[PDB]
């Protein structure tokens, strides 16, 4: 039975959480939920993410292998923090260590950079030259790996506490320090430090901020993350608004404004797409409204939000003659970038925690439910989000909270 009428309450106080999997009548969920792992991490170049990093060949660490079947493979902090995640979520500590040992080590950029808005943040690429190293390809972070740096350290802390070889509740505090300092704008998250009234919608994760709040110990601190997580919602909220109906058909868009105006058009150099475009980082958008509504209560905004974007999302799968919703949807209409791949589908799944047409649900969740585990070229960002949707539908991702 699918519970279409989501707790107002969350999980995260309830210490309630939903198994939407088991409610869409499934089975053998927690296999999947670590066969799901397993592959991923283990040694087979099929599902595999998880890759060992030898130097002169002494072993290092490991890092998530943002596999490039274009440009050519990369290590970016996103996938990093997100395997960092994963694995605290399913008590594999070795595996956390491993890439958290690579992260702080490689990603890392020192504190004495000449550039003080690079400082102590997340150098987002990097690569592996032919000579058989590591080093920094972009030097600029990706704020949400920060994000879920943090939030993965904070769990790692609770979950296994930090008598280890990281104290992970340390290393959490100066990552959340980072973000403050770094990462934000008026509390909320830069798409990037050298651009202004600029924001991404899709590393909006109120339920983290919430969760950080809950994990600082001093009162002042308390209140900073606690305002991120108010300020994160509200632009949700508006942004959501802004998107709704003409011209933008419910779907949430790539980059945005404080106010929650989807950035039309170019706005600086490099931008991949168009900030109106709902494409592959929008994709995540309703997946993190989801995870809110589960972990700190669906409340109207969140429903409406999943809901309508997964209405277009379905209305849209008619409009198509390869009977499929698009990769890529701009101002309602379709930017022809191919039929939804396993990430995406796997991004909708989650956003069914707030959704409340239980017909939809199961149009959604059994399109998901169904495919088998990425593999390939593209199975880097699909595989990445197909893990964090399985620990989404079975029940697995949890806020683990410290005690002091």
């Amino acid at each position: 039975a699918f519970n279409n009428n989501p707790s107002s309450v969350g999980a995260y106080s309830s210490g309630t959480y939903r198994n939407l999997a088991q409610e869409m009548g499934k089975t053998n969920i927690q296999q999947k939920v670590n066969s799901t792992f397993d592959n991923m991490f283990g040694y087979n170049n099929t599902q595999q993410l998880y890759y060992p990093y030898t130097e002169n060949g002494v072993y290092k660490a490991h890092y998530i292998k943002a596999i490039n079947p274009d440009e050519g493979d990369d290590i970016r902090t996103e996938g990093q923090s997100w395997g960092m995640t994963a694995a605290v979520m399913l008590n594999k500590q070795e595996e956390f260590d491993n890439l958290w040992r690579f992260a702080k080590a490689y990603q890392k950029n020192p504190d004495n950079h000449p550039d003080a808005k690079k400082q102590g943040v997340y150098a987002w690429k990097l690569k592996l030259n032919q000579n058989g190293f590591v080093y920094k390809v972009d030097e600029g972070p990706a704020p949400a790996g920060e994000e879920y740096f943090a939030f993965a350290l904070l769990n790692a802390s609770a979950r296994w506490g930090n008598s280890g070889e990281f104290n992970y509740y340390n290393d959490a505090i100066t990552m959340l320090n980072t973000i403050k300092n770094k990462l934000m704008e008026n509390q909320i998250i830069r798409f990037s430090p050298y651009i202004d009234n600029l924001t991404d919608p899709s590393y909006h994760i109120p339920a983290f901020y919430d969760y950080f709040a809950n994990n600082v110990t001093n009162q002042a601190d308390k209140n900073y993350w606690r305002q991120v997580a108010t300020k994160s919602r509200t632009l949700l909220k508006n942004h959501f608004t802004k998107v709704s109906g003409s011209p933008h058909w419910n779907l949430p868009t790539f980059l945005s404004r404080l106010d929650g105006s989807p950035v039309i058009g170019y706005i600086f150099n490099g931008q991949a797409n168009p900030g109106q475009w709902y494409e592959f980082d929008a994709w995540r958008v309703i997946m993190n409204v989801g995870l809110d509504a589960h972990l700190m209560g669906a409340q109207a905004w969140h429903k409406s939000a999943v809901n309508k974007a997964l209405g277009f999302l379905s209305y849209a799968k008619t409009n198509n003659s390869k009977n499929c919703y698009e990769q890529v949807y701009s101002y309602g209409g379709a930017q022809n970038r191919g039929c939804a791949g396993e990430g995406q589908k796997a991004a909708n799944a989650v956003a069914l925690l707030a959704s409340t047409n239980a017909g939809q649900a199961n149009e959604f969740f059994n399109e998901f439910w169904s495919l088998s585990q990425p593999t390939g070229d593209y199975r880097y960002y699909n595989g990445s989000l197909y893990m964090l949707a399985m620990l989404h539908v079975s029940g697995n991702f949890k806020f683990y909270n410290n005690t002091f």
